[PDB]
């Protein structure tokens, strides 16, 4: 599989993703702890998705590199 997963909120470059899972992911939430932006979009390689309930806005996607 191949999901990029970059912290910043716009990484079109390529990234496969390792282990035996297979998909792209993606959760955002606001919050406002030092300098840091506003929605977290963090990322990461998984079957569907992180663990996140929903709660958080998850994004997954089956495909090489999609959620940049």
């Amino acid at each position: 599989m191949q999901c990029k997963t970059c912290s910043f909120y716009t990484c079109p470059n390529s990234e496969t993703c390792p282990d035996g899972k297979n998909i792209c992911v993606k959760r955002s939430w606001t919050a406002v702890r030092g300098d840091g932006p506003k929605r977290e979009i963090r990322r990461e390689c998984a079957a569907t998705c992180p663990p996140s309930k929903l709660g958080l806005t998850v994004f997954c996607c089956t495909t090489d590199n999609c959620n940049h």
